């Protein structure tokens, strides 16, 4: 009969109860559950049943306790981070957290030794200060988490407390070897190597065993349990091979294992990680829970008959000595802090200061003391202590950072969030209105009680001259910036931006409110897609560096890595029979050198045949193995950053041109109009040439993330065609969720993509043209009468004002088309000039001047005409390209007319990709339009409407007035006409 | 050092290797960890490290592997099931798993005495067969599950095993105890005493402890941990005080708690329902996982010591034994669960006696055996044929149920899924290649590899004359039975139907489309709303039973229930003061009786002037205390069955007219059309009279599940509202999120709402009317000059061509409106009737007649006339009046011309919610449609069109043709326009 099972169970049940009932009080749950071990464990000392239960349950082994417990709180506290606000600050947090603990440390240790009345030494002093300093703050940051702005601080907070934590118990467990379980004496080389060993290979088996799982969970598809396993086995594996088997520092490997975990999420599937969040969580509260009722019956126990009033007197003054000594460390680090980009404010730094909450880190950093103390006193004094401490810290820091962020100001809603909030709730209160009108008439729902309905339906406000022409340009500069938050967070929930890439450009955006006139600029967004470091020397260095028969020989130096462990019995089996005759002599001198590195191989057989040269040739195919592997996780490091800048430009891209489009109705005055208009241009123009630049410096890398984008968008888009057959009830939800399982899988292969996609010839990219697409002799036929041309920086291709004299296809390089519409635009590899100009015959619109080397494909414009007049299919290419072109050039009149309800510029487009051009030459040059037509765009010619009331001469979306189009026929016009059949 | 730590990681990790390279191969995992539990045994007999691993954690306590594991286990297999697909088949599962387990544990005992070389006796050999007949088949569940047809079996399968388990679990306990810990002797009073102990208080200590359960998870909000914590601890805790605390069977009390918390879900939140799901999972996982490595470790190091070749003999000779065994049984028991109502054919015996996986269940009482036998050699001869018949049916029975699934021809995919999923393949590929055409003219994305991005895009199909006129009859019924079907799915999907309201009007269809000339009838959907039971009965007596000084009696009760307890020391305090002197003489004789149930009372105070007085008082005011809260219970239970039965009709009836506006378009001849809508409107008039009658036979549950279903709908409504604040970017993700979790907690407020409404007044039914609604000046002028009238059964209210002489709001009772539109109605509660009649001054349409007792209110046509005149604000009574009005004639016509959209009656409903009469007196008479108008309805009056082309002079939907209304003005007429704008 496991008695550990009812104290567990009553723990978790005390512990629901304690949060079920203290909701509204300010009074945190785990000092009441402190409480209520108090009362258990006094119980316990009566009772001899209940002390049968907490003596096998409560009186732990403190190895067990620290190996159960510090793994699932060290885990969860790494997981549960924002990882890349604590990477932005990790300057920050890093110096606060080793030096502000140290320094807390000493000062902690000398004031237990100049106060208290017991005779400890410096190395329990020590002790005492590293179970001291550990904070645990989780209602802080949960407090400044939720009350909008200071959003920063908390991630300070939060990854302060994580590294806090580690390496607080790390001077812990120095101590507690300097103190109680050895007291050995060794040399300064040893004691030199044991703090290399801890300080340095925690982290370093912390990453290793991160990376082995990293992988392990990115080839993983289909079963989320494996996943969920892995990461438990991980994590509880890392603590105690790191803690056990090796002297590394378990606690640090544990750390850097969830930063890496929490890190990589991608890796793993969204449901898993949504589940594996709340599962560590849940773990957590476990811990916290049983941790703080086995103290609270320890400490009534055992530590209470040891305790007078000069010791309670000692832990009033201690308190309000480790805040003054918090306080003076934030304070006398506050110019070093403040010299990094994130610079604490007094307010912040009183927050840091007041929001030190001791918890369930010290609390058991105490227990394995009270339990290693033995009879000893030591350990009483040390529990007591702690644990009143947690008590002072819990209830007075709790209720007083509560009201001292409500006294500092920084509690306070701000006036956008009250705006939005406040028309939320009106949008709510009219919606439940209609949907209570609707069922007032509902004639089955006729007789329910409608006051009741109306109460329980109530979804309440949680918030409860040229001066003016200043006025109107500032106010115009806060709505275009709003204007711009809005269409970065619909970039978001369709699918189109990453997460990291909205994060950095709202945070611009709120960065470019708060100053005088500044916009969101270029040179701040410039730092997304800056690849330059040490990344591209690596590169570079390594593709210099390398610029079956040695797979076999990599299996032999595999096979033979064995006996240099063997070697480092028949004298160890005649030393592996001469290591296996020395690898066959190298398998025969690698065949006689297959009948600088095979130099260096030629050498390694000459030591051969003149233990030390079977270690040089082994390392020497090491490295030769290993070398394209550092390739790829270099070619992997870029991607990364690469993706990060793409996403942000191209969110910036995308949101600068909803900006200009939705521009007409929000602004009004005419000079802000065009200066804002200007603007918008000037920084569009500027990241569209750095982007297309970006794209020639790495260009396998950038066709890599091309692709991976392209897969992406496919698959989120046959998703929602997925859930929206489902929707229509075509298809059942067991069908509908294997087709969801099946794209899952899908997006979970293309996460772990070859990092950089060798670039495709320019054949290929001949071939993928999307007017050209199938229709293999139409290929043939252009690729016979292609013709390569190449171009230097500085040279015109393409004139304004001559005749259209055929396409290029750009294959290579970055161009410029300046032209007078003032027309700027930067074109880059795959984009066609002059389709229009071939089509409609019309002197150009647009000069073309290369920025780089630019290699474009001519297809001149005889060859186009006799390629029109050869192929006339059903898709004809005549049809073709009018189609794209006709999308090209109606995508903003849609995009104009209909950016007001709501629709971005990828919904116009798949919209607009559903339509056809129709035969005009059918229909006797007629058309009308019936109920069926949904959006009908004129792209060339001139029109007649209805009773011929007026003429529409311009690329125009006819409106809803007009019921039928006539169209006159002369030469040189041969109209086109676009559109769209209801869905 | 905790190497449990070691342990129970390589056991996760294995576990996790074993399921990730085991996926193609139909070998299970199971087994494999069952072989590298062998490979972790001989490697721990040789190296003495591993020895110490295993050693400490495989050689376990039999009671705390038993209290850890079957915890966990029992309640995922609970917890697993279809509890409604299984409490339908309760007969079938319980006949069989109980008297099929009783009868192959005395088949397999006297098996193992007549054949085993050992020297068994009764006991320990029906501890052999509890052992044996204990099956987890999961593989064959899922194979199941995911195949198609056949599903009830899975059911049948899995609840089978889940109540196979429990009670082999409980006639393993009785034998265990019959050989092992005790040999006493006892009487036949208490052997009768400990079998009525044992399977009738466990599951009543189950059945308590989850309605404990269930009763504190529906009282908690806005936290996911507080719930998993009480799950888990509940589970644990219920095993652990019902197996120690009492001698209750444990494992049947986990059935139970598992059985009611997967019955009542709705108590716990969405996303913690389906962390739940996924945790448990996890856990039964791991503890397979634990359970099969540790038996494998200690098979091969203790139970193959003494393994035979007459053992292994007699292992594959007993393989044989008990698969012939249950062949035989479910042979024997075939004619009796043919009787039932899911008889099963000789397919789906074969399947259930070949899906007989013996699994951990039956491995961890083998172990427990083994830990119990200590040196003797019985344990090991169990551990061993346990483990090899384990081995034996995973391997055997997993391939051959795979093949033998595939040959008895019930994994055949069915035609209508085939086609279904070979569509959505279909419209997949061609959204894939609309997304690729449009990507290929990306200005960003010109240039990715597109053969590559192709390649990972293919989502691939998972399945790779009066003859005549019968003909196109049959075609025409399945039509309508796959367009319910669809009807059915499309209300479940936008929160209207519930969950077992598809299930049972889709196995309906289902079961119709099998016959020959059927369609889904009314008479086998009304035993969804068969309300007649002992409920109405116990109802109706209790109300008949009953027809803050009670609280303070009440309490004085519950403070006096403990004397009581006391009294079945001074003579235990001088019997407790008297039993407080008699309850201060019964509270003073309940104050002189405040100055039956109160002669009851009296006769025991009585008594008491005159220990058993005392519960005999105790147990009164019990009574007299729990009387309501049973009635409470007993209309719980009504109005958890009425809601089924409303959902069920309100699914067919909308479903029915979902399937006659769509069978224009897909039943082509005109007789078959006219036949097959006679039956829908036969069909849909019998169901809405049979809800009607329903409605009236309980009044207040009826009103309680119509607030109910009002409150969903709204709040439904708001969280769509949110969702597109979300998705237009007004809202940022906090803030919705905020949103979000107050309508989450609204709705579970919503869940534990009061369970019978009662009914309103007819003043607050007149009150609530939809075009009254506010201004309470009108409500008092109507209420003023209201006048309730009261009608028999049979008798005429309404003539059908006599004038409009006023309004009827129904109140009480259901009327029938017959009429020559021939148009049939069942009118009820909160209906008007004439508002069109006293609106447009006509002549009535229909003659009405009472089903039962109707109370109406004359509202006389001269009042609503001068009602008319008196109340002209901006919103106006007539504007209100014409608006109700216009939406109900207006959401058939809308609902006709744009069903084939894939539009409901709800979002029709709600789209023409936001649409406004306009003032026809304003604009000269004349109304020209711009681009804004979305749908435009002409409600009443004749109308002229653009430049008089035409006249329209009929309730219809006015053309997209159409751009100018030009309206004539006469008497009698005065021409109503409904209209849309926009979004």
């Amino acid at each position: 009969a496991p008695k550990v099972i009812v104290f567990i169970s009553g723990s978790c049940l005390f512990g629901a109860i304690s949060r079920s009932l203290f909701k509204k009080l300010p009074i945190p749950y785990t000092v009441v559950l402190l409480i209520l071990g108090a009362i258990l464990g006094v119980v316990a000392s009566n009772v001899p049943l209940v002390e049968e239960h907490t003596r096998d349950v409560a009186h732990m082994d403190p190895h067990v306790l620290l190996q159960i417990f510090l793994p699932v709180l060290i885990f969860e506290s790494a997981f549960a981070m924002d990882v890349h606000t604590f990477m932005r600050s990790f300057s920050q947090v890093c110096i606060l957290a080793l030096f502000g603990l140290v320094v807390a440390s000493v000062l902690t240790a000398v004031l237990a030794m100049n106060l208290f009345n017991y005779n400890w030494n410096f190395s329990e002093a020590m002790m005492f200060g590293a179970i001291m300093s550990a904070t645990d703050p989780v209602a802080v940051v949960a407090l400044l988490k939720d009350l909008g702005a200071s959003k920063q601080l908390g991630t300070i907070i939060e990854g302060e407390s994580l590294l806090n934590d580690g390496c607080a118990i790390v001077i812990f467990n120095v101590f507690m070897k300097m103190v109680f379980f050895p007291q050995l004496t060794s040399t300064v080389g040893q004691n030199v190597l044991y703090f290399l060993q801890v300080a340095v290979a925690g982290p370093l088996w912390g990453y290793a065993v991160a990376k082995v799982t990293v992988f392990f969970l990115s080839h993983i598809f289909n079963d989320a349990l494996v996943e969920i396993t892995i990461t438990l086995a991980a994590t509880y594996l890392t603590y105690y091979i790191g803690d056990i088997w090796l002297e590394v520092s378990g606690v640090l490997a544990v750390v850097v294992l969830g930063l890496i975990v929490n890190a990589e999420k991608t890796s793993i599937s969204p449901e898993v990680e949504v589940f594996l969040h709340r599962f560590w969580e849940m773990l957590a509260y476990l811990a916290n829970t049983l941790i703080f009722m086995m103290v609270g019956v320890v400490v009534t126990q055992k530590a209470l008959v040891a305790v007078d009033k000069m010791d309670w007197f000692y832990l009033i003054i201690l308190y309000l000595a480790i805040t003054i000594i918090r306080g003076m460390v934030i304070s006398l680090f506050s110019p070093i802090l403040s010299r990094i980009g994130y610079g604490l404010t007094w307010r912040n730094a009183v927050i840091m200061t007041w929001g030190g909450l001791r918890g369930a880190v010290g609390l058991a950093l105490a227990l394995v003391v009270e339990n290693l103390a033995g009879n000893d006193v030591i350990g009483s004094k040390f529990l007591f202590h702690t644990a009143g401490i947690v008590v002072l810290t819990l209830v007075i820091n709790a209720t007083t950072i509560q009201t001292l962020l409500r006294i500092l100001g920084m509690s306070d809603i701000s006036i956008p969030k009250r705006l939005a909030m406040a028309g939320a709730v009106r949008r709510i209160h009219e919606g439940q209105n209609r949907t209570l009108n609707m069922l007032k008439s509902d004639r089955f729902l006729a007789d329910a009680d409608w006051d009741i309905a109306t109460a329980a339906c109530e979804i309440s406000d949680p918030y409860s001259s040229p001066r003016e022409f200043a006025d109107m340009m500032e106010e115009a500069r806060l709505r275009m910036l709003k204007a711009e938050k809005i269409s970065y967070w619909k970039q978001f929930e369709h699918g189109m931006l990453a997460r990291e890439a909205l994060r950095l450009l709202v945070q611009h955006a709120e960065v470019a409110a708060d100053e005088k006139d500044q916009f969101i600029l270029v040179d701040d967004l410039k730092k997304s897609w800056q690849i330059k470091g040490i990344y591209p020397w690596l590169k570079r260095k390594l593709e210099d560096l390398i610029s079956a028969f040695e797979v076999t020989i990599n299996i032999a130096i595999v096979l033979n890595i064995v006996p240099i462990i063997m070697e480092f019995q028949k004298i160890e089996d005649a030393l592996r029979i001469s290591n296996y005759v020395f690898f066959v002599i190298y398998a025969i001198e690698a065949i006689v050198k297959i009948l600088h590195w095979n130099k260096f191989d030629a050498f390694i057989l000459v030591v051969a045949l003149v233990f030390r040269l079977l270690r040089g040739l082994r390392m020497l195919r090491l490295t030769k193995a290993l070398i394209p592997k550092l390739i790829l996780v270099v070619n992997g490091k870029i991607n990364n950053q690469l993706s990060l800048g793409y996403d942000v430009g191209k969110g910036y891209i995308i949101g600068e041109e909803e900006v200009g489009k939705i521009i007409d109705r929000m602004v009004d005055n005419k000079k802000i109009l065009r200066e804002l208009k200007h603007i918008s241009e000037t920084g569009r123009l500027q990241v569209v040439k750095e982007l297309g630049l970006l794209q020639r410096e790495h260009p396998g890398i950038a066709v890599s993330v091309k692709t991976r984008q392209a897969i992406r968008t496919i698959l989120n888009h046959s998703r929602e065609t997925i859930h929206e057959l489902q929707g229509a009830g075509l298809l059942d939800e067991m069908e509908a969720h294997k087709l969801e399982l099946t794209v899952e899988i899908k997006m979970k292969r293309l996460m772990n993509a070859p990092s950089s996609i060798p670039p495709p010839p320019p054949e290929n990219l001949l071939k993928n043209v999307s007017w050209l697409a199938g229709d293999m002799k139409l290929i043939d036929f252009i690729k016979a009468r292609a013709s390569l041309l190449h171009f230097d920086y500085g040279e015109v291709i393409v004139r304004e004002g001559d005749e259209s004299d055929g396409l290029f296809l750009i294959v290579s390089g970055l161009v410029k088309l300046y032209g007078k519409s003032v027309f700027e635009d930067y074109l880059t590899v795959g984009n066609v000039i002059g389709e229009m100009g071939v089509l409609t015959k019309k002197p150009r619109n647009a000069t073309v001047t290369c920025e780089t080397t630019v290699q474009v494909y001519f297809i001149t414009a005889e060859d186009m005409n006799i390629a029109i007049d050869t192929f006339t299919l059903y898709p004809s290419l005549e049809y073709r390209l009018w189609r794209v072109v006709a999308i090209r050039i109606a995508t903003p009149l849609i995009m104009e007319q209909m950016a007001f309800q709501g629709w971005t510029q990828e919904k116009v487009k798949l919209h607009l990709e559903r339509g056809y051009l129709v035969d005009l030459a059918e229909s006797h040059f007629q058309f009308n339009i019936d109920a069926t037509l949904e959006d009908v765009i004129l792209i060339n010619g001139t029109a007649y409407n209805a009773h011929t009331r007026e003429e529409i001469r311009s690329p125009c979306l006819i409106s809803r007035t007009v019921h039928k189009l006539t169209f006159q026929y002369t030469a040189t016009e041969e109209p086109r006409l676009f559109v769209v059949r209801n869905a």
